[PDB]
């Protein structure tokens, strides 16, 4: 009898640089022959033990009368295509497979986004762009899981595209973006892009009336947000106060927040009168205006 | 450096049953090798000196280092096609030739027309095909160069087309007629069909009215027409005229024509009266009228 083929020629699928081994099996071979070679070219590769090609990543092996095993190390996208065994018959018979290649996903420099800064309330896209075969798939989270604007006012947690624009960003905005870039094959990567926030400071105040007698210790305070970080300085007739024993200010600072308190000790019939929180970056300046006086 | 190609490989055309020989040629091969192989069918053939396919009809031979030539031999109608001369290299180079296979001219025994025989007047087809590779081309003519009547009523030596239909055919068109198939390559062949036609027969009398004296001979004349030929005979008041020394009737047969005499010895005065020549054939009979009459 003639020899057939014992197993279907199955497809592969392989990543670049790997090796790729396609396996070729034949019932009762006799005296005749097998040979690999590639499709699209009309190439021939190899015949029986001996390989043809001079395309030294391409090697055959005969470990077993079955299995005619052809290998292909450092594999590139110029080798994807499709692929023959071939038995030297008359008339040839011939089973043929396809070899995909694919290649993992990678994020590019440009005109992928790097840490941007923009101030309050204006504009940015953060976009990034990324290479892979299939076509990778871009998503936008925040490390914190935080929120994400979005164009129609909602706010969810992933976005999809590779460009993603934010209107009139806020200081709740701020955080650490991530762009990720999956094509379904490992390993997915993702990129870091940092979302800094300026805005000039300003200032809330809660009790902007307190009163005190003599003797007393009181406390004013007042709140300001500012990024960067807002040098907070208190007034009194238009002069700086500088802590002299008796006055004592203090700053608490957590991100932009910062919490300032200017502590009166013993208070004296000179001391009433109006006061100034003041904060200043290097956007601006701001004030709020708090008035001590009298109990009885 | 890397072989090359020594000279284009050249486009072949073979007849079947013959040897094809296709010769590759190659400048400094170095250490590679040659492959052929059809291009269509995809199937190695041969690589250096050594034989592939099992198909026993082809052999390489490797006479000089230029020409590497493979041989086909009892070529068939199913080997032609592209056929490709390889050289292993990264990446391959190749260079490919066209074998055209051809088969000479043969008239087929139907509906090829054969020996046809028709009655005058009457209509035919002589037909006539033939297969070849390209499709040949059919020619009627004539032995003797005779015309052959046109549907238009013209008449030439050679017609064009498989089929030709004569109407109302005539003795004249009788004669032996060629097909003839040329394709082109030789042998050109061509059959013979004879065609045949039956009449029945006709009587011309030159003259009608012939006067004799006594003692002289005489002779009456008729001339007639028949095919198949037909039996002649005199006629004397509606009895045989059978050779008695006196009475001597004659034929001169031509093909289809008959000139028949009846040559009258020492006229007798009984011998005057009506005479009649009658022609009778497979398809009917005539006559004519003769009266012989007295000088004084
Ligand atoms: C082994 O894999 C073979 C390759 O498939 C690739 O590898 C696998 C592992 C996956 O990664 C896969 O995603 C890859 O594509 C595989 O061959 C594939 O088989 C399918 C189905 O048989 C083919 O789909 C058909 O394609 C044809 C032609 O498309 C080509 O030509 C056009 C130009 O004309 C190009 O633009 C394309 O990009 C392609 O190159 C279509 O005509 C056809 O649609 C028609 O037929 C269907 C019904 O069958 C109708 O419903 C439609 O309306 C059309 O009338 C299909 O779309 C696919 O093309 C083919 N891949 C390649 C590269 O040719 C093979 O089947 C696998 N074998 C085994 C044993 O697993
Ligand atoms: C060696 O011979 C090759 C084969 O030619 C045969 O062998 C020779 C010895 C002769 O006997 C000859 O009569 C045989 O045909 C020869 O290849 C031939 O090259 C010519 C010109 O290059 C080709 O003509 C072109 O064919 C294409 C495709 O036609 C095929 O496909 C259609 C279906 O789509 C089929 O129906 C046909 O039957 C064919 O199978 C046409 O598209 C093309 O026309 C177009 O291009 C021209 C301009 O080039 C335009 O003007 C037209 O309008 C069209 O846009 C031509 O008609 C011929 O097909 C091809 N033969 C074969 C079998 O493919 C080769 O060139 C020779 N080489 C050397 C070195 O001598
Ligand atoms: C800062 O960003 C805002 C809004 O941000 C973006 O707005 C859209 C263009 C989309 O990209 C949204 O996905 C995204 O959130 C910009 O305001 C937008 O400006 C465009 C351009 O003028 C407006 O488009 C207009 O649409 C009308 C139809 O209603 C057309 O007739 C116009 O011709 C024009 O195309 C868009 O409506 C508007 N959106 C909002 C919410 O204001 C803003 O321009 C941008 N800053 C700068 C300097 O461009
Ligand atoms: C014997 O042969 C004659 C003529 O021979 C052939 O006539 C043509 C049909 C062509 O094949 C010629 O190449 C060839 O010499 C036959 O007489 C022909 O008969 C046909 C069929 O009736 C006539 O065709 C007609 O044409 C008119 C248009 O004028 C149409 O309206 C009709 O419907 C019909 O198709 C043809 O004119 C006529 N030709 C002559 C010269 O008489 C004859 O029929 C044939 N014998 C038999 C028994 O068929
Ligand atoms: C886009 O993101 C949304 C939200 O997770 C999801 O529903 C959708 O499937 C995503 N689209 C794609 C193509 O992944
Ligand atoms: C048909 O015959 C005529 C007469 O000889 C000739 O002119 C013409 O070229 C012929 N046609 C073909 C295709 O040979």
């Amino acid at each position: 009898d003639l020899p057939k083929f014992g197993e279907l020629l199955q497809n592969v699928t392989v990543p670049v640089s790997r090796e790729a081994v396609l396996q070729c099996v034949v019932d009762n071979l006799q005296t005749y022959k097998i040979a690999w070679l590639r499709v699209d070219t009309q190439t021939i590769l190899t015949i029986q033990n001996h390989v043809i090609t001079k395309n030294h990543r391409m090697s055959i092996t005969h470990a077993e009368k079955r299995a005619w095993i052809l290998r292909i190390r450092d594999v590139k996208e110029s080798d994807k295509g499709w692929y023959m065994c071939q038995i030297n018959t008359d008339p040839m018979k011939s089973q043929v497979g396809y070899l995909d290649v694919v290649v993992p996903p990678d994020i590019l420099d440009y005109p992928t986004s790097t840490d941007m800064v923009i101030r309050e309330g204006s504009n940015v896209t953060l976009k990034c762009a990324a290479t892979g075969s299939p076509t990778p798939t871009i998503t936008w989270r925040r490390e914190g899981g935080e929120l994400i604007p979005l164009p129609n006012g909602a706010e969810a947690v992933a976005y999809n595209g590779s460009f993603l624009t934010i209107a009139k960003v806020n200081r709740l905005n701020m955080g650490a973006y991530l762009c990720i870039a999956s094509n379904g094959i490992p390993p997915t990567v993702s990129k870091r892009v940092m979302l800094i926030v300026h805005f000039p400071p300003m200032i809330w105040i809660q009790n902007q009336l307190v009163g005190a007698a003599l003797t007393q210790n009181i406390t004013l305070e007042c709140q300001s947000e500012a990024y960067p970080k807002s040098i907070n300085y208190w007034m009194k007739n238009d002069t700086i106060i500088v802590p002299g024993e008796r006055f004592v200010p203090e700053t608490f600072e957590s991100g932009y927040k910062i919490t300032m308190r200017l502590t009166i000790y013993e208070v004296d019939i000179q001391d009433f009168g109006a006061y100034r929180c003041v904060a200043k970056n290097s956007l601006g300046d701001t004030d709020g205006a708090i008035k001590l006086y009298h109990i009885p």
